[PDB]
């Protein structure tokens, strides 16, 4: 529909343009908060990489734990040479796994440098636990500054409880735009995927959770 | 004199709620988790007041930037840029412990300055996590709601929760020193949402008891029968 | 030298249930959550003890105006402020501007004395409470002795934040207490539904349970249960 | 096969219960939330030993005012203040006038016991001072102490103490239950908008007991339990 | 292939497939009143009558004297076996290596083979802490070559073994006592957790205490 | 190269749901409450590659002696005191003298790795040195390094750790799933008043594996699972 107040760009990913009502809007950070291996690098991986392939967006993958190497590596389950399209500029991987403020401009000069238009930020929890107010402002800055830049991002977080808070420390979904919400549901000793988008400000979308799976071609969501 | 008189929303089906509308000169509070409609709640008691009774309105922000509010409120055919221009609204950034007492008197200016009769508070949770203590919370609300009823300003103020059924607000207290609380939900049932908006108190008045179905849509909030 | 007197409050309902009323010369803790109803249970046990027995009120609010109060009042078609005019009420103030608990008994003494009052509510002490359970537990304790030796039977309201949890907010009140009444406001499948509950009458029988209530254009009516 | 001797609190079901009553020369906790009946268990204990058996009782109290005690318990048609007068009830007052010390408190207790030849001891509100302990370690080991300097004057003893939760711990820090011989619960269940009062004998160290809880009632006789 | 020493608590070795492992470390956690002193007893007791095998029973709250007085309710005269110098009951009620070295020295004078500590846990006010004591005296307990009944505390009756989350852990076996409410009715039920290095049969098992002591049902 | 390759546990059963067994040269996570058979699931890891496939193995453990843990095997019928003698097999006792400095422990691990060309590394009882922390932050930060360092090495990997939930969070400090690559979940449920025992993979980075619970029981033979 094009009667809709904020411009989207396709993730391209099968099914989620469909939940979002035209995929993630430009120019704004949406969450993307679950439980552990719930898809999350895997969604953000797959947003830059179909980015490329489809649009040649390039792309800026900011890692906070996992190595490039082990992003690299674990991507090639999907059939993803990210390696090819790092030597060609069009993806960069900032490592920034050994101040929240200098990272933000190494975002900022790797974003202006590989002309990126679209960013995935994995892991910036772990430098949380390093308080919740303080958790809540420095996200809402890392947000800010991202919206300034004029980036599309994509971050993740993380979660204990399928059924209990967004994310860690309570405050995270309330200082993003968008939130989507992955769930890796145990009942009756069997796990089911699901994906929720929770919320995405000043445009509708589908509503409640949808069941995907994750296979050899990445994630494939069913609305 | 008489029983509190109240202020028309023009939110379909909230004036049948609450018995006529938000009670004048009072707060009111209105709760929920993440996207359940409390920045649209407040734009709309706002958007209605200008353009059902020429009532102009000041909106308060602490997170969401003012071009933001603007942006997404065309989600629902509204051009606040437009109301902006003509001095029928005005909206405050109070984005930067936080002085609310500064604050008010701001306000204060802007009611007076636009002769605004609506007043929406967008986002006060923000500066009370940084007090992240009940008492805190507490005193600097009661002092926030005591002074914005001596302006004589119909208020509505946002504040947050974490769970659909639990605490009113995130810190034990804002319903007790609050003179009316709405509470918006976003229930997940069955892989399904249910959004609901229920009025839980308004101090010396009446209204509808428990939770009412409603939906957003391209016209705002739709309270159903 | 006998049993327990209690003081009628003409309040639907709940006299049956307390079997004659409140205990004469005691305070009774009423608690709840928010909107529950404690403030109108503790004006309408003072405005019936002045419309049906003549016996003066002073009610002391601790957040509330006593302007919002006698405004909320009207609700209900009840005039505070001709009560207050006629020396019947007195409406204390211990509100801050936009904690001595010794220095607020002694003014609710003197009003007690000033107005002949028999009767006191006692409307948010727990806004004073949250300025550690065991100060709480001491501080109401002392209200509680103070109130009873100047022979004042006290109505005095506490939250909660759960309609099936702790009585109030610091685990201690209904110990201190020798009367416990609970109200209640339970959501149960999208529906609201009020309830009171005397859960506790020192030295004195009370029925049990909960009793379903109404809060009308006149005020509390309590049902027969179910 | 030496049993453990009891004395009959001629509490109506209770002794059937505890199979002979409360075990002699040793603390019983009786723990309840609020208005479960805790007093006036303690009272009718001690009120019980004098009229049935002429045992002397103490009764030490920590908030509720002897005059309240004496006040309250008329609803049941007891005279304590005659009780009192004739030297058979002693109310020991620990109450505040508007850290405390345990040894200055048994000394005046184990006089009383003395002076009065008490045999029975009901001790109620020993929580209000274990409330600004505040602290599950300290309240363990006061709580210990008291239990073993009682025994030693040999009092049969009824110590009250509270809960907030009808089915959760057994008194307020996790602890009180494992320092004590024996164990009484006093329930007031909620379920359906309707109470009811149940006791429980959890515990008799050295001895045997019915299990479980059974249904009582309080009315212008006290405490009546039944099966 | 790992040598268990009988309890000759009755049902308790069938449940154990033949007792408690010999030179090892055993919890007996529970809930109050739950049964975990008559279990303790009744290890050293019967390796004492039936299998002329000395034991040292560690209290730290109850004392020794109500400890000899309420086991005479089960007709067993503990003050006779300590006049023998077959059983020593160790007044720790008044430092854990220091408890240690006592308890060694008693195992050597009586020359026990059997050892119960009882109420270990009130010696505690943080569970790194917690842990770290405690594996030491098992590790010392194990040194010595003693087959060892701890017991412990727990709060409720479905959830931690015991009080700090880190008992079961460090221990090599694991022995629950359960006092369930159902329905106004109290069930006592045992269930051996784990046993390292053997088998055992699993889940609860009904008891009862009786004149005789724990009296188990496998069935 | 290609997709991360797999080593066989052989493991009966665990092979099906791993989709051909552990992720080569990474750490696998199995986490558990007491008495789940993690030390046994490691061992077993450990037997398997030097009986199967001549791989020599290292155990780390951290507080079982290394007799008990020869002694406990036995019930198994397997003779790890043998295996200790024929150097096939090495106890790496790293209790400390009757907090933790992790890098020490990599030297002594890599050490023993290189002097018995040991393919397969299981790690057991590391979480006692985390609650020396108790900080949810330092055990994570702690953690990272020590998957990090074993990858360096290139050492294929079994890490127990500790849980005193069935259905609450994976480990004990809410962050160890986070930062491993692999997880492995057991559990021991009560059925009524019977037990039952689950073996999970909850997730391998860059990999396919069988999803949900998968019951399972210990035997004289070890850990046998159960698919279809
Ligand atoms: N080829 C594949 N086929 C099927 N499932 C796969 C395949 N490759 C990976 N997966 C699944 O994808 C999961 C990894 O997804 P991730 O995106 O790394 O999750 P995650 O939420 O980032 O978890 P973390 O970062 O480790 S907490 C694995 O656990 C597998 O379940
Ligand atoms: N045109 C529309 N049609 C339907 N739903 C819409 C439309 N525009 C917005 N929405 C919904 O409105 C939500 C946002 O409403 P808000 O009032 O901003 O909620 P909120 O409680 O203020 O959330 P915060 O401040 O981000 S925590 C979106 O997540 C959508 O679900
Ligand atoms: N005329 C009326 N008819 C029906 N209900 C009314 C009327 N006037 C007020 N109410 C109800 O009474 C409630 C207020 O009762 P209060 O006694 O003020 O409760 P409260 O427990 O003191 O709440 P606090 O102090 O604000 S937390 C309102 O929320 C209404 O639901
Ligand atoms: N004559 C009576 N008939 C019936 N019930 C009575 C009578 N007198 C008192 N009661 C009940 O007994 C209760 C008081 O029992 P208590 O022994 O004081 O309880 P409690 O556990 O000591 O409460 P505390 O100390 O205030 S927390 C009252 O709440 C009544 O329900
Ligand atoms: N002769 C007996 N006949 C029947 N049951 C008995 C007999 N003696 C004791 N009991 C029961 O056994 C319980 C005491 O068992 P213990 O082993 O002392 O429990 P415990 O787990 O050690 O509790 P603690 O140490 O007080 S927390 C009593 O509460 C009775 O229920
Ligand atoms: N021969 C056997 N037959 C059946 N079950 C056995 C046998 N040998 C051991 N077991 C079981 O294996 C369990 C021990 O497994 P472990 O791998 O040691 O568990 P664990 O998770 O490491 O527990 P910890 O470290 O003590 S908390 C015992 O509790 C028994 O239930
Ligand atoms: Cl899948
Ligand atoms: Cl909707
Ligand atoms: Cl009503
Ligand atoms: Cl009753
Ligand atoms: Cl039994
Ligand atoms: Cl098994
Ligand atoms: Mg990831
Ligand atoms: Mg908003
Ligand atoms: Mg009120
Ligand atoms: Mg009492
Ligand atoms: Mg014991
Ligand atoms: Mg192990």
């Amino acid at each position: 529909s094009e009667h809709q107040a904020i411009a989207k760009m396709r993730t391209m990913i099968e099914g989620f343009d469909d939940i979002s009502h035209g995929g993630l809007p430009i120019g704004r950070s949406t969450l993307v908060s679950g439980t552990s291996g719930t898809g999350k690098t895997l969604f953000s991986i797959q947003f830059l990489y179909n980015g490329i392939i489809e649009f040649d967006e390039p792309g800026v993958f900011v890692t906070f734990e996992e190595t490039p190497q082990d992003i690299i590596k674990n991507a090639r389950s999907f059939g993803w040479d990210l390696a090819k399209l790092v030597d060609e500029g069009k993806l960069f991987i900032l490592d920034a796994s050994p101040d929240l403020s200098a990272l933000i401009e190494r975002i900022n000069y790797a974003i202006q440098k590989y002309r990126a238009r679209r960013v995935s930020i994995d892991g910036v929890t772990s430098v949380f636990q390093q308080a919740s107010s303080v958790v809540r402002r420095e996200l809402f800055r890392l947000v800010a500054r991202l919206k300034q830049i004029g980036a599309t991002t994509v971050m993740t977080t993380e979660r204990i409880e399928e059924y209990g808070p967004i994310a860690r420390y309570g405050v995270e979904e309330f200082v993003s735009d968008n939130v989507v919400i992955l769930r890796n549901v145990l009942e009756g000793e069997r796990r089911r995927r699901t994906l929720e988008i929770l919320k995405l400000r000043g445009t509708s979308h589908m509503k409640g959770e949808y069941p995907f799976t994750i296979t050899d071609h990445g994630i494939n969501i069913f609305p």
